[PDB]
This record gives structure tokens, C-alpha cells and sequence, in this order.
């Protein structure tokens, strides 16, 4: 629809990439529940792409360099107050349409087995994303599934 490119900016754009549902856990086991990557997003080589589908903003996402034909991500939002259309779709198209003018025959994602993945994971899929090799901020495991995008 129409992303842009947003450098920390936007109370409510900076406010959905930060948490906009942050939905209640019923079920926290002991091991790590403190992680995210604060030092990681807001570092150099960083670009974050927006999304505004009409008035109002739809979402925004993350995109670094990796290859020269190797892109990946790590931010998407969806649902958010209460709207439909396809906002990580409409971002996951600016990312491969990104990729696609530097000229890219490759996308990375981060996956796993979670509830905001598990759709993630079905909206990639429905972009054209086969299962391949794990790589993402995280190493394999018995509970977890990883793809690639091939163009």
C-alpha cells in the first residue's frame, strides 16, 4: 500500500513496534524471561521500514543487510487495536520488493513455535516461504521450525 522509511519517530508507530497488544501470559516457566534485544534494533546499520495503509498507520518493520542476496527480518506487528487488512503483509511485501530492487534471490525470517509466530509463520508461507536450514538470533531445537524465501 505505501511503507516508508522511519528513523526513530512516531509515538504510535515507535509505541506498536514497542508493544501495542502485549498480551497477558498464562504460562511463564523458570529459565529466561528477560530477553528481547534492546542493544540490537536500535543500533547503526539499522533501517526501520513503516507502513501506513490509508490515514492512519498500519505497521512498521526491521531490515539489515546480511548478503549481497541475502536479506532478513526481525519486527512485524499485526492485529493491533482492532483492524484488517495485512499489515505484515503490507510490510513483507516492502520487504521483498526492498530485496528485490538491490536484487536479492534469498530472505531469511525468525521462527520457532510460538502463538505470534504461529501465524508469522503461516503469513511467510503465504508469501512464498519454504522450510530450509534455522539460523535466525537463535539455534535449533526440538520446538522449533525455521524457513527460507526464495524468490
Amino acid at each position: 500500500m505505501h511503507i516508508k522509511i522511519d528513523d526513530l519517530t512516531g509515538r504510535q508507530v515507535v509505541s506498536l513496534v514497542n508493544e501495542h497488544l502485549h498480551s497477558m501470559t498464562l504460562m511463564s516457566p523458570p529459565e529466561s524471561i528477560h530477553a528481547l534485544g534492546l542493544e540490537k534494533l536500535r543500533g547503526p546499520e539499522i533501517t526501520f521500514w513503516s507502513a501506513w495503509e490509508g490515514d492512519e498507520l498500519a505497521g512498521c518493520g526491521a531490515l539489515k543487510e546480511l548478503d549481497t542476496r541475502h536479506g532478513e527480518i526481525k519486527s512485524m506487528r499485526t492485529s493491533a487495536s482492532h483492524l484488517r487488512k495485512g499489515v505484515a503483509k503490507q510490510v513483507l511485501q516492502h520487504i521483498i520488493e526492498e530485496a528485490e530492487k538491490r536484487g536479492y534471490e534469498r530472505l531469511s525470517l525468525e521462527t520457532g513455535s510460538m502463538a505470534s509466530f504461529e501465524p508469522a509463520r503461516k503469513l511467510y508461507e503465504s508469501f512464498g516461504f519454504q522450510y530450509c536450514e534455522p539460523f535466525a538470533d537463535y539455534g535449533e531445537d526440538p520446538n522449533s521450525v525455521f524457513m527460507t524465501k526464495k524468490l
